[PDB]
This record gives C-alpha cells, sequence and structure tokens, in this order.
C-alpha cells in the first residue's frame, strides 16, 4: 500500500525553545521570560515558543498516519542540531519531500526509515527533527496498512517477541521539585522526580549540602505520603553536571559525594544523571568511566547516568562499550530517525547497559504516543513521561497509551 | 460495521479530584496536598489523583476506535454526578455496556450516541462520565469504519457545511495566573487566560480592588510583551461567584462593578466568567439576566459568562432562552454524549448566544483531541484548551489537531 498524500502543518510543541548558552552565561529572567540578548543563531528571545511540524500520510485505503517533528528544548547545542522554526520549514518540505512520499510503499517500514534519515538535499542531511517526525509517520503508517499496532511493527521487523509488559515510567518535575513530587507520589510514579539541579550555588550547593538535603526530603516525602510500604520507587536526580564545578573535576570526590547520598535516599534506589561535563564526548566516557570504578571501589549502590555527549545512535554505542556508567538516556529526537531508538536500546540490552528512553519536555502527544511503541518492543529499562513541564499530562500521554496498548496486545 | 470488541482500560487524567468542601472548608495544606477529612463519598484522601477510563473498540475492519470516560475536578457538585473511579467504573462497563457493544452497528453515530445517553440500567442514567466516555468512541468508531474523520460525520448527521477553518481557543493559567500569562502571549493564544479569581481576601480583594489591579497588569503584559500589535486577544477572567460574594448578591451593583473593569483592559475585550453564584439554577438565571440588563443600560462592552448550573443541554437552552448572559460554558463532560454538544452549540448559534465549549483540566487527550472535531463542525465561537493546567500540553493536543483536521478538509 502506498501514500497517497503527504501534508505538513505548523504546530506548537509542549514546551519553549531556550538559548542554553544565554541562560548559562546567566541571564536574567522577568516573570517567565529571560532577558539580554540571544547568542545563540536564529534565536529571537532568549526563550521562545516551542514548534514542531505535524506530518500526515494519508494512505490508499483512506488511514491517516501520522508524526512529529519536534527537536529537545536547548536546540541548537551539545551536539544537537540547530533552532527548529516550523514556519520555514513548511514549504521546504512541501517542495522536496512531499514527492519523495507520495506514491511511495509502506508495507514495510525500515527501508522507508533508512532513506530518509541518509538523504541530504542541497548537501544537507535532513534536520533531526524532520527525520524523527518522518520516521514517527512512516512507523504508523506501516502499522495503518496492516492492520498492526506500532509495536507489532517494531516487535516484526527486529524479531522481537512482544511479550505485553509494562516500562518503568520517569517524572520529570523542573523546577516545581517539591509540589511535583507530590503529584508524582499521589499518581504512583515508577521513577522519579528529575528535580532539575541545574545551579551550582542555589541548588546542588557549592559543597553538595542542598542536594543532600534534597534527598532527604524526597524520601521522606515518598514514605510520609505513600498509601503503603508497597510503593517503593526509584529516585532519580539529573545535575547538570554541577558535581564536578564542585570537587575540581576531580572523578574520585565526584564519586564520594554521590556515594554519601545513598544514606539519605533510606532504600530507594538512587540514580544521579550528569554528574559532570567534561566537554567534549572523549572526556565525557573517560570520567564517567573513572566516576563508575571509584563507586564500585566504594560498594556504592548509587547508580549513574550518561546524557550529555551521549546523542546519536554511535554515542550511545561508544558510551556502552566503554563501560563508562550503568546507564545512558537515549535522547530521543536526537537520534534523527526512531528505528535509531530501537537499535540503541537493543544494543544497550545486548551488551549489559541499562537503557533509559528518554526525551524532551518541548516535544508532542503523537511523537511521545509513538516512543511508547518503540518502549513496549525494545524494553528500555525506563521511559520518559513526555512531553511538558506539568507532568499530569505527559503521564496521562505515556502512561494511558501505554496501558490501552498492552491491552490491545493481549487481545 | 460492527464493533467486533470493546476493551476497557484504567488510567491518569490530567489533573485531580478534589473534595470541594472539604477544602473551601479548611482542610489543612501540606505541600501539595490537603490533610485530613473529604466530605465527598468515595474519596480516600481530600485530593487524588484525576481517573479516567479508555474505551477502545475494535471494529470488523481492524480499526481501534477510541474515547475516554473522564469528570470535572470536583466531580460532585453544581449538579455533577459521583466519583469516577475507574475500579468501579471497569466492572460496570463490563456487565452492563460490553453486552451492547460486542456486535453494535456504527455505519451512524446519532442513534448510538442517543441510545446509550438514555439508557438506564435498574432505574438509573449512566453517569455522565460514560457516557461521554462512550460517545467519543462511537463517534470515532463511525469515522474509521468509513473514511471519515469524526468532524465529518458530525457534519453529515447535522448536515452542516465545516469549512475548515479555526475556532478561538481559551486557555487556563490555573492557580499560576501570571506565569501562564507570559507563556500564552509567547504562544499567541486566542483568548486568555482564565486566572482562577477564586477567593475574595486574596484574588478579588472585599472591593474587587485585587482583580482590578490584576486586569490592569495583564493588559500592560500582553502590550509589552507582544510582538506587534497584531496580537489583539480576547480577556477571559472567572472569578467563581466572588462578585457575588462582595456585593451581597446584588446583580446591579455587580454590574456597576464589572464594567469598571473595562477601563482596566485597555481596549482589549473582557469577558467575566461566573460573577456570581446564586447556589440555584433558577436563581441563577435571574440573577446572571439583571447583571446582564444593568450592563446593556450602562452601556459597557463587558460581557458575562454563564458556568455553574448551566450543566445539560436542556440546563444550556434555559440559560438561553431567558437571555440571562452573552456567553455560556458548555462544560462538555457534564452533557454526556457528545452529541449534545453539538445540539447545544448549534442551539446558541440559533438563539443569539456565544456557545464556549469548555471542559475541564481534569479530562484526557482524547476527549480533547475529539472535542476538536465537535467543535470544527458546530462552530461554538470559543473553546477550551485542556487538559491539564500546564497549559503548553493543552494547547499543543488542540491547536495541532485542529490545524492538522483543517488540512485534511482542505483535502
Ligand atoms: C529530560 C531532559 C533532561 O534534563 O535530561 C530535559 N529536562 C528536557 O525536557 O529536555
Ligand atoms: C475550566 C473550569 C472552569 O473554571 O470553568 C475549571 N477550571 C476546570 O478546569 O475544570
Ligand atoms: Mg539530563
Ligand atoms: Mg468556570
Amino acid at each position: 500500500m502506498k501514500i497517497k498524500q503527504a501534508l505538513f502543518t505548523a504546530g506548537y510543541s509542549s514546551f519553549y525553545f531556550d538559548d542554553q548558552q544565554a541562560i548559562k552565561n546567566g541571564a536574567g529572567h522577568d516573570g517567565f521570560i529571560y532577558t539580554g540578548d540571544p547568542v545563540t543563531p536564529g534565536f529571537t528571545s532568549v526563550r521562545q515558543a516551542g514548534e514542531c511540524v505535524s506530518v500526515q500520510l494519508i494512505l490508499e485505503n483512506g488511514a491517516v498516519a501520522v508524526g512529529d517533528c519536534a527537536a529537545v528544548q536547548y536546540s541548537g547545542a551539545g551536539g544537537r542540531d540547530p533552532l527548529f522554526l516550523a514556519e520555514h520549514f513548511i514549504p521546504f518540505l512541501n517542495d522536496h519531500i512531499k514527492p519523495l512520499l507520495e506514491g511511495r510503499d509502506v508495507d514495510a517500514f525500515l527501508p522507508n526509515a533508512r532513506f530518509f534519515d541518509k538523504l541530504r538535499i542541497d548537501g544537507n542531511l535532513l534536520h533531526t527533527a524532520v527525520r524523527y517526525g518522518l520516521s514517527q509517520a512512516l512507523l504508523d503508517a506501516t502499522a495503518l496498512a496492516s492492520g498492526r499496532l506500532k509495536t507489532e511493527v517494531v516487535c516484526d521487523e527486529w524479531q522481537l517477541p512482544c511479550v505485553p509488559e509494562a516500562i518503568p515510567l520517569f517524572g520529570q518535575s523542573g523546577d516545581d521539585r517539591y509540589i511535583a513530587v507530590d503529584k508524582m507520589i499521589l499518581k504512583g510514579v515508577d521513577v522519579l522526580p528529575h528535580a532539575l539541579i541545574n545551579n551550582v550555588e542555589e541548588k546542588l550547593g557549592f559543597k553538595g549540602e542542598k542536594l543532600r538535603e534534597y534527598v532527604r526530603w524526597l524520601s521522606d516525602r515518598i514514605l510520609s505520603l505513600r498509601s503503603s510500604p508497597r510503593y517503593h520507587p526509584t529516585l532519580h536526580i539529573d545535575v547538570y553536571g554541577t558535581i564536578g564545578l564542585i570537587f575540581d573535576m576531580d572523578p574520585v570526590r565526584c564519586a564520594e559525594y554521590i556515594a554519601s547520598l545513598e544514606k539519605e535516599a533510606q532504600g530507594l534506589p538512587l540514580y544521579i544523571e550528569g554528574p559532570v561535563d567534561a566537554g567534549n564526548k572523549p572526556d565525557q566516557i573517560r570520567m564517567l568511566t573513572a566516576i563508575t570504578k571509584e563507586l564500585t571501589r566504594l560498594g556504592s549502590g548509587v547508580k549513574i547516568v550518561a546524557d550529555e555527549w551521549c546523542n546519536t545512535y554511535q554515542d550511545i554505542v561508544d558510551f556502552t562499550d566503554a563501560g563508562s556508567c550503568h546507564m545512558v538516556q537515549i535522547k530521543t529526537p536526537d537520534l534523527g530517525g526512531i528505528h535509531n531508538i530501537v537499535d540503541a536500546v537493543l544494543y544497550c540490552n545486548k551488551h549489559g547497559m541499562e537503557a533509559y528512553q528518554g526525551g524532551t519536555c518541548n516535544e508532542t502527544e503523537i511523537s511521545a504516543r509513538t516512543c511508547v511503541h518503540v518502549a513496549l518492543a525494545a524494553r528500555p529499562m525506563r521511559m520518559l513521561i513526555k512531553p511538558g513541564m506539568g507532568f499530569d499530562e505527559g503521564l496521562n500521554i505515556v502512561f494511558n497509551e501505554m496501558n490501552r496498548t498492552i491491552a490491545l496486545l493481549q487481545t
């Protein structure tokens, strides 16, 4: 079955494009807005509305497959592609991509996914968000053309068993790290709460005591508010590199502080994401490795998670091959085509790496819903609740699609 | 085409259920919740997780139609049904509704909508939430059965033109009445921002001076933040009956105060929702009517919107026939089956009432999306960005489905 028509429509994503460089440089705020000038190219303000381009593929049987082109919050940075402005992309996609979609067969997914993932227009690979969104629509197209769910298509093309089982979900709080923790306990969240620990003075503390107290409050809040002791979630907190900054980038000292955090967790397993940011891929790998070695040496139970500098399928391979850390964030939109997500989760699973199928608050209901199918197939150990910073909406989108899908499969 | 199988799966909706008058009474606060004793039946806490029940209808052609059972935040009051918990409704659904669904013809939508809207089980009508959800899935089923969009099915069956054109959207800030305003300006929202002006002391002011100052703040923010004068949104603020409280239900005084806000809006049109709560339908209609009369007499351009006591199709008919206000909130889940939304909006449109197709923060991505199709067909004057209180997620849901659907229709 073929695609009869391809449509591209501008839209709003579930968060904001932020100029990471200007913010790190110390941009001030006025309400929700950041002040000063942006320094990153394409930005009209330090903070701007997040945008997406919805792809709809009307098939010969009349079904309408969907996918959303979307980029991370910090669109333009850390090895991630540029400022994804949608209006500009509509004419471009209508002109160069539409004729490559209309009349295309979608009985299978992968050959199509590979094609768009490698395509250059005037020498330039397609923007990674376009690859993300097209690939979602193509997966959905294969599903709709054959009476399968997206999950089944992946299972079939990658020859996976497709045993219907929940994926642990992870909630991110943004700066609302107290109120959102309550929300997450009320809704049974498996993993929590990110906490956006992204400033040294005000969030980590110059000697780490602020984070220490935060973990204690968090575990106390969980134990106290839970309906029963059967609720025993995992703690996952992203420190956006700040721990290296207070320990002279010495991985032994970083490890030491990290281990010291376990006590405050009160039996809840603990994960610390992005402990350091050495500023380039090779050094990031090596520092994470050295931190992991010392945690082991200490007999620590605390685990660490890579994110920055770990972007593409190949990066994920590299961090994994090096034994650098216990888990890596597969930040979905930065991989491009979603077949890359499947490939990356399987590689991790084969080689011992815990795969966290993450993403961004700045993607959509469609991209998240598509990611749910990818996860139910590939079996990562953790999935980000997304998109949005409200949390409730994200949980609604990911959790309910997961459970609907498991039921359909059990049929 | 018939439905082959009906599945019902538990999920989370995008907000919380709250025992109202457990709270307004004196329920304590600790972080995100309320301490102590709920007054409302079924409730294990004064606030707990909002819930839904996803209805999935697998048809003979293998398509899967979807719809979500959901209820407002304070299920329980203003003329609303009980506590919509999944563990209760899933058995009820399997016991009493599945037998009427499996094998059912879905070639049309309206018979089925009407049939379930009237159905009695042991003498009782079905819960509005159940009727809302089934009806969404039944409309989706008719669509998927015949290669139509849900919006087209409504157009076909009520004989409407379905001109592909946008509907003005309204965002709601929840208590975050400052910060969410910046979000909305940055996303160009048509109407804003609700403001949850729901307490005399802290939000409206004993003499309405706080709301007065807020309106000026809001208009200034808009005029300051916007990128050009082309952005001229409508201001829409819900004061949840507080204006009636500080004026002792004196309607001429209410009107006078409401007219004095125009000055503060600086030329942005102003809507005040729920100015009073007379605690009963017939008094509510009378009070709103006298407020409207006095506004007109003063020559004011401020309009008022009904909400509380205007629940069902028939309520809407009654508020409309009395000429009681300029706009009514058709609070979607309370009408039961969504064909009633259609009839309500058309009724308003035919009898000089502005139809505001509302809903709640506590519904779902699926209910909202389905509400988009109802609106493109019926043409209310305004539609709520929902669900959730994060705003971004809701806009993403409602605005992107709207634009995607318009693009399909133009095909
Ligand atoms: C999940 C991401 C991370 O911090 O790793 C980030 N908060 C985002 O939403 O894009
Ligand atoms: C939109 C409603 C209203 O206040 O009219 C309410 N905020 C709700 O979300 O259910
Ligand atoms: Mg991270
Ligand atoms: Mg209201």
